[PDB]
């Protein structure tokens, strides 16, 4: 290969500091060390969590860094000892790793692998405690183990899902986070049963994916809740049977939902990251057995609260990370389901833009004027 | 029968007002109206719930009233249309009713029947909205649908569990409340699996029952947690493998428990009603899949809080009411289980006293000098 074993100079978007626009400029990407994989990113999308860290809300936020964690690409080279993938393989980098041997990888009800979290959480690589990006010789740190806002990135082997080489990379990049999180909140965390009632709070990409999955699970009623009523027609397209703007109501939203359903919904999902709405979703879960799943990411430190009477009388409060999917095992299964024509994945992409317009994609996201923007180089 | 269809004069303990001793004296017990059952109480125990209302802490407390909700006895007569029991049947009256027809009775995961609670919550009967006790013609209100501190009481048919005639009534009188609640927290709400690790916060009768049931379910470690170390020898007799006094440690108790188990306990239970301890129990449930069950009843005005990170990373917060047992269906099965020799029910009874000493029994409860005291007439 032309580039194997060599640093690569390529285009990237650098967050030099919090709460400034990103700089699209050249970065130097080192070759992969032992157990590492260098990936050519072919397509990458923006997630609310990228904006969260950019805005200074990440406790472990480390600058300068390259954000991005929803992507798909092609293996450029692998470091020493890597056997699971080879150059040319099509891959999705996974912010949730999978090693298959730790306590979490072996438990059927967790995906929270601890193989590399200590290093990806600090924006470096496990093999030497250092990042792989440099600008004028100075280190630029990784984000969420993936750093997909770069033509080339280096990731741990445990973070590399190898996918159907025939799947379109500018579509299945979405499976790297948001859509997969919403689907798995339904199929893995809540395990929604046929005939059940569901409420979804927040109608961005994650909430729509909750709706899509709940319809596939056979839900009999799906109540879409958002304070932006321009999101309602798409929610109905994905299967919502009701749409509710909390601002059209004097009562707190949890009371409105309970009144609509007498006792609450069998399942509720919070897909925003707002702790007040998290409480609301718990309190309109059905009396006696209702389950409420936190999908969104709240600002660090902020607490959720409710009266314990809510749980004593049968409601269950839980949460999910990456929809509970064991990444390297199950992300390929999600791609297969897409290839079978069973999903609406294509309908989440509202904008296809060039990487140079990345800051405009953040503005579209911040305005709620997109579901997903897929960037290409 | 000499008494059927006629009022009964019998001994009872009247709570004329809050924070005063009970008066043991004669009361008039009306015959049962439609759908009602008049029960001759053969044994009745005391519980902190009786003392809570007697101390004037209950928002729905209503005086004057006849307290008591843990009892067993024999049917003296039935009202119009009752066919599920007949005179001579041995029964346990239950504060949690079971009608078999409402949404909660028909759900596999709830026992929160709504057939009569609106009426029992106000200390009256559903058939006419009035109580069945009088002194000098003045009404005395019911408590928890049961009012078992009386030789005879009148209860809703939906509250009457029909039990094995061979069971000793001065033992199974505990199965209408705390012991069953603890057992059911393990077997119904948490569904504790063999080999799992368990922590139990609070070591009264309810927490000891959680420990007993966790051991029966095959838990490999059971960590009992209480600030009163004089409860630890009894906790070990019921199956605890470790005992932890939070006052012995200079770090938050959830950190102590997580350090002991590396990641937390697969299941944790809060058995006191203390919201700060409820949070601690949640936060030392196992990363990725741990379950924390609120069994105790918090004070009026206390919320539970945590950070949503705790749920996003796999912990599940729930609660239980009467152990999730559907009363009229499953209380007879608990009696059958006790009769099989599989339980430690007899070990919960530390005192056996005469009904005339009920005020002295409440002193023992307040002093903490007993697990359960059983009264007979
Ligand atoms: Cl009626
Ligand atoms: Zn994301
Ligand atoms: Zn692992
Ligand atoms: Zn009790
Ligand atoms: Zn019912």
């Amino acid at each position: 290969s032309e580039t194997a074993g060599k640093p690569i100079e390529c285009k990237a978007a650098i967050a030099w500091e919090a709460k400034k626009p990103l700089e699209v400029r050249t970065v130097t990407v080192a070759p992969p060390g032992p157990g590492e994989v260098r990936v050519q990113i072919k397509a990458t999308a923006l997630c609310q969590t990228d904006a969260y860290t950019l805005g200074g809300l990440d406790p472990e936020g480390r600058f300068p860094c390259i954000l991005g964690h929803e992507a798909a690409g092609v293996v450029e080279s692998v470091g020493e000892g890597v056997t699971s993938v080879k150059p040319g393989d099509h891959v999705i980098p996974c912010y949730q790793a999978y090693c298959g041997e730790c306590k979490f990888c072996k438990h059927p009800e967790s995906n929270l692998c601890v193989s590399v979290r200590a290093f990806t959480g600090k924006g470096v690589m496990k093999s030497d405690g250092k990042p792989r990006f440099t600008v004028d010789g100075k280190p630029i740190y990784h984000f969420m183990g993936t750093s997909t806002f770069s033509e080339y990135t280096v990731v741990h082997e445990q973070s590399v899902a190898k996918i159907d080489v025939n799947a379109p990379l500018d579509k299945v990049c979405l499976l790297g986070c948001g859509v997969s999180t919403g689907w798995g909140a339904v199929f893995n965390t809540a395990k929604v049963t046929a005939g059940s009632t569901v409420a979804v709070f927040g109608l961005g990409a994650v909430g729509l994916a909750v709706i899509e999955a709940a319809k596939r699970a056979g839900a009999s009623r799906i109540i879409a809740v958002d304070i932006d009523p321009t999101k309602f027609p798409t929610a109905k397209e994905f299967g919502a049977t009701d749409c509710i703007n909390p601002k059209d109501h004097e009562k707190p939203i949890q009371q409105v939902i309970v009144e609509m359903t007498e006792w609450g919904c069998d399942y509720t999902f919070e897909c925003i990251g707002n702790t007040a709405v998290m409480r609301a979703a718990l309190e309109c879960a059905h009396r006696g057995w209702g389950t409420s799943v936190i999908v969104g990411v709240a600002a660090a430190g902020q607490e959720i609260s409710t009266r314990p009477f809510q749980l004593v009388t049968g409601r269950r409060w839980m949460g999910t990370a990456f929809g509970g999917y064991k990444s390297r095992v199950q992300v390929p299964d999600l791609v297969t389901d897409y290839m079978s024509g069973a999903t609406l994945l294509d309908k989440y992409i509202t904008h296809n833009m060039k990487f140079d317009q990345i800051n405009e994609a953040f503005e579209l996201l911040h305005a709620g004027e997109c579901l997903r923007c897929v960037l290409t180089f």
